[PDB]
């Protein structure tokens, strides 16, 4: 009756082999790297594809770690980053406009920097998640910019990536260091539901970073990577699809 993904099958495997496999030798970022090097050794003894770009950390580091999930620019308008940086933004070493923003759902922003404010709103009806623009007399003067949901679930579809959040043990014996592995939290997958639940809630941020070529044909025209979506890399296994293997 029972049905699951193949690659998914191999994965928890290997992790679960190099867990259950007690002490391992190492030559020691020391607990995630020597877990990288057991999962590696797992693909040969597995006869798996590659378990590549699977980021590993510990409980520890992961509180201290910033995840970008993706980039992604607004769905709405066409042109949205260059009318935010031009209207929206300040003036930059070279006399052009720029845009750098951390903007979250459950505050407005307020920097004194700009003379906007900024916060995300979810528009559940339209499936739509806005961008709110405020100025500094708390009118909200725009919230047109947008990300549909769709957009947001096709990056999600097509750049999340397995994360493994870890905790070892470690002992020296005979002049060796060694590791034991407690168990393994292992991400699988976040909805565009819960991802916008996550903004809302705050955990979640928009990182807004547009900027201008400063020279070259391209002098004074936008310069920008995609807005990222970012998370604490702890706080993605309150939202995410995690799978505990010990
Ligand atoms: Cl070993
Ligand atoms: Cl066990």
């Amino acid at each position: 009756m029972k049905s699951m993904s193949e690659y998914l099958n191999l994965l928890k495997e290997a992790i679960q082999n190099v867990v259950d496999g007690g002490w391992h030798e190492t030559k020691r970022t020391g607990i995630g790297k020597t877990f990288e090097d057991l999962l590696e050794k797992e693909e040969d003894n597995l006869d798996a594809p590659d378990f590549h770009d699977i980021e590993i950390k510990t409980h520890e580091t992961a509180a201290k770690s910033l995840l970008t999930l993706f980039t992604k620019s607004p769905t709405n308008p066409r042109g949205a980053n260059t009318m935010l940086r031009n209207r929206y933004g300040k003036k930059d070493e070279y006399g052009n406009n720029i845009l750098h923003q951390t903007v979250s759902g459950n505050r407005k922003t307020n920097s004194n920097s700009y003379n906007y404010d900024f916060k995300i709103d979810i528009d559940w009806e339209s499936q739509v998640v806005r961008l709110e623009v405020f100025d500094k007399q708390d009118i909200m003067i725009d919230n047109s910019v947008y990300w549909s949901f769709d957009s947001l679930q096709n990056q999600l579809d097509k750049k999340l990536k397995y994360i493994a959040v870890i905790s070892a043990e470690s002992k020296i014996e005979n002049e060796k260091k060694y590791y034991k592995y407690n168990s393994a939290n292992l991400f699988t997958d976040l909805t565009v539901q819960s991802l916008c639940r996550g903004i809302e809630n705050g955990d979640i941020k928009v990182d807004i970073r547009i900027g201008a070529y400063h020279s070259g044909k391209k002098k004074g025209k936008t310069h920008d990577h995609g807005t990222a979506f970012r998370i604490n890399m702890e706080k993605l296994l309150e939202y995410g699809e995690v799978k505990v293997i010990v």
